[PDB]
C-alpha cells in the first residue's frame, strides 16, 4: 500500500518533521535530508489559503483530528491539491508524543465549492 505520511515531534521546537515516507518524498520532490527538522509549512506558498492554515493551527493547539484540502508546492514549484488528515497520537500515559499526517494528491472537492 502506497502510503504518503509524515510524522512531527511536538516536544521539539516548532514541531519539526522527524520522519517522512518515500511516497511523500516522491510527491514533494524533496530529498529525505531536505525535510527533517523543518516545519511542514514550507510546502505552502502564495496560493495556499491562509484560512485553511489557520484551521490546522487550531487543530494542533486543541490536539484533535482534522481533515483539510490544501494547495501545496513541490520543490520545483509545481502546484497540487493536498488532501491531508491530521491526527494526534499519545503515549501510554495519555501525553501527546507525535502528530501523524496522511496526504493525498488530487482535486477532490472542486475549488468553487471549497471557496464558499
Ligand atoms: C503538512 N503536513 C503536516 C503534517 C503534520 C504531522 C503536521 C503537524 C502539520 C503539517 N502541516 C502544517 C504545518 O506544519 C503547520 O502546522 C501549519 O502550516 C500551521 O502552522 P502555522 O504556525 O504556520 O500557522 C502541513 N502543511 C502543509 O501545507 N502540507 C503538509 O503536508
Amino acid at each position: 500500500m502506497e502510503k504518503n505520511f509524515v510524522i512531527s515531534d511536538p516536544r521539539l521546537p516548532d514541531n519539526p518533521i522527524i520522519f517522512a515516507s518515500d511516497s511523500f518524498l516522491e510527491l514533494t520532490e524533496y530529498s529525505r535530508e531536505e525535510i527533517l527538522g523543518r516545519n511542514c509549512r514550507f510546502l505552502q506558498g502564495p496560493e495556499t489559503d491562509q484560512a485553511t492554515v489557520q484551521k490546522i493551527r487550531d487543530a494542533i493547539r486543541d490536539q484533535r483530528e482534522i481533515t483539510v484540502q490544501l494547495i501545496n508546492y513541490t520543490k520545483s514549484g509545481k502546484k497540487f491539491w493536498n488532501l491531508f488528515h491530521l491526527q494526534p497520537m499519545r503515549d501510554q500515559k495519555g501525553e501527546l508524543q507525535y502528530f501523524i499526517g496522511v496526504q493525498l494528491d488530487g482535486e477532490f472537492i472542486p475549488n468553487p465549492l471549497l471557496g464558499l
